[PDB]
């Protein structure tokens, strides 16, 4: 991986080396109405296992491309057609002079930055490798953040940037309840079937975004935009992680399902 | 023209055959209030030339990409450094399901459609082809289009597309007076640095987007979502011509000048 979000290996550029970058079904999109549909069949999720133990330690990790946490198989979602068991979260965002870093829009506005909580389908497959060449392999859930107030649940996370900011680092966060994380009203949702949103985009990724997001504070965004590098701590040319965001995709004819109607 | 707007060959995959697609300064971009700045070094452009003679044909083409009006050389526009000449007119659109297709976006926002009146820099260069890729080489101008009241002046080109229907065909429409195409205060403009929204995506285009959008009815604007095709008559497998435009590209550390600042 030397693919990057600005440059010439930006994202532009990544279908040479990824040909599913270049695609169909990729992610993210712009939710607006004309492609919005009310599907009463999309019923609550359960989330089961979230409440990870603060006596225990998880692992987080700067991949070079964003900082990821992650997460124990015994972590569920609960009403899909299949067991999705989490493997990591992480997140993306924009910049200190344009904090407007998220990677789905809603009617054309990007949110200050957003969280993905990547699950794989576990009565399938073993790990999330092997599930992300396959038919609804993955299902990701989507947390908009919008800039507001001090967010204590996700601090949990930010308190320890200073630990990871280069690329390969690792610093250990101890358990929360992951659920903190999400938004009010989860019943309500976009659901839609994409791919990753970086390489190589494997359009094997079913997408629960919530309709609600949540609120960090400016002084929060700005240590994630400011904490972190995508190289190493001796690269000679270091390179800040900002702006670690794909630009909307085509529709490719496909519509977004909302558990609500109004 | 092997590049399309949707499938392998989409835009995401233009950098392979093009480069400069996956380079600097890619058009277009959302213009939004962050990024603007009043400069009042842009004063009105002059159209000149553009009353076209109503005893000369323009030929009207389909290209597989766009519908297309050759203009004369005799047409320019004055006000900027050097003069630049018109080569070309033609348009970008959605379709009928997801009617949003603009090319440049306002807050986020695509307009129905957008024309692009292309000129060249005839002070420098003998030709729009020898000038595409070279230093301030292009000049466009682009009108933001929505739906509203009929409007005769861009049914003089309307009224043709039938007889362009597949990749290859062409029409002659007479001349009238394109500046009839233009919105209104055309001294309300923003104007950047960017490239061709198309292979082969040169950064070599003065933009001038005009502040104000025009109105064509809803019958027109089916008309050119559901009038044309890509593909050659003969074709088996048809393919429409719609959503024939480039998704925003980033757009960091610069800025869109504006022409006004109310
Ligand atoms: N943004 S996203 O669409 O939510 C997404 C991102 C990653 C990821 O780790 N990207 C690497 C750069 O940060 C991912 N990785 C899980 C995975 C993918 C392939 C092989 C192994 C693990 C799965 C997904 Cl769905
Ligand atoms: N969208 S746009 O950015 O306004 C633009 C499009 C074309 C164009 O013809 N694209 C082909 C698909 O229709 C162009 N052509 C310029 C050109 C290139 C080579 C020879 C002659 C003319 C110049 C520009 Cl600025
Ligand atoms: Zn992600
Ligand atoms: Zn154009």
């Amino acid at each position: 991986s030397k693919w990057t979000y600005f440059g010439p290996d930006g994202e532009n550029s990544w279908s040479k080396k990824y040909p599913s970058c270049g695609g169909l079904l990729q992610s993210p999109i712009d939710l607006h109405s004309d492609i919005l549909q009310y599907d009463a069949s999309l019923t609550p999720l359960e989330f089961q296992g979230y409440n990870l133990s603060a006596n225990k330690q998880f692992l987080l990790t700067n991949n070079g491309h964003s900082v990821k946490l992650n997460l124990p198989s015994d972590m569920h979602i609960q009403g899909l057609q299949s067991r999705y068991s989490a493997t990591q979260l992480h997140l993306h965002w924009g910049n200190p002079n344009d904090p407007h870093g998220s990677e789905h829009t809603v009617s054309g506005q990007h949110f200050a930055a957003e969280l993905h909580i990547v699950h794989y389908n576990s009565d399938l497959y073993p790990d999330a490798s092997t599930a992300s060449n396959k038919s609804e392999g993955l299902a990701v859930l989507a947390v908009l953040i919008e800039m507001g107030s001090f967010n204590p649940s996700y601090d949990k996370i930010f308190s320890h940037l200073q630990h990871v900011k280069y690329k390969g680092q690792e610093a250990f966060v101890p358990g929360f309840n992951i659920e903190e994380l999400l938004p009010e009203r989860t019943a309500e949702y976009y659901r839609y079937r994409g791919s990753l949103t970086t390489p190589p985009c494997n359009p094997t990724v079913l997408w629960t975004v919530f309709r609600n997001p949540v609120q960090i504070s400016q002084e929060q965004l700005l240590a994630l935009e400011t904490a972190l590098y995508c190289t190493h701590m001796d690269d000679p040319s270091p390179r800040e992680m900002i702006n670690n965001f794909r630009q909307v995709q085509k529709f490719d004819e496909r519509l977004v399902y909302t558990s609500f109607s109004q």
